[PDB]
C-alpha cells in the first residue's frame, strides 16, 4: 500500500535505479516542535541526494522527494539513458 511512495520510488528505480544507484530515502523530519512537517531526502548509493521533498508524513514526503527527483528531466535523462540502456 501507500507508505514509501511506491509508484514514485518505482518510477525512480525504473528510470534511474539500475544498481550502483542504491535509491534510498532518509527522513529527517521527526515531528515535534522544531519540525513543522515530514521532510525526506532521496539519497543514492554513493552519497548524493537526487530527490528532496517535504510532506505531511513518510508517505507524502516520500512521494514528494521522489517527485522532486523525477522533475529533473536532465538528470533523469542521463540515468534513463543508462538504466534503460543497461537493461534494455
Amino acid at each position: 500500500m501507500d507508505k514509501l511512495d511506491m509508484n514514485a520510488k518505482r518510477q525512480l528505480y525504473s528510470l534511474i535505479g539500475y544498481a550502483s544507484l542504491r535509491l534510498h530515502y532518509v527522513t529527517v523530519k521527526k515531528p515535534t516542535a522544531v519540525d513543522p512537517n515530514s521532510i525526506v531526502e532521496c539519497r543514492v548509493g554513493d552519497g548524493t541526494v537526487l530527490g528532496t521533498g517535504v510532506g505531511r508524513n513518510i508517505k507524502i514526503a516520500g512521494i514528494r522527494a521522489a517527485e522532486n527527483a523525477l522533475r529533473d528531466k536532465k538528470m533523469l535523462d542521463f540515468y534513463a539513458k543508462q538504466r534503460a540502456a543497461a537493461l534494455g
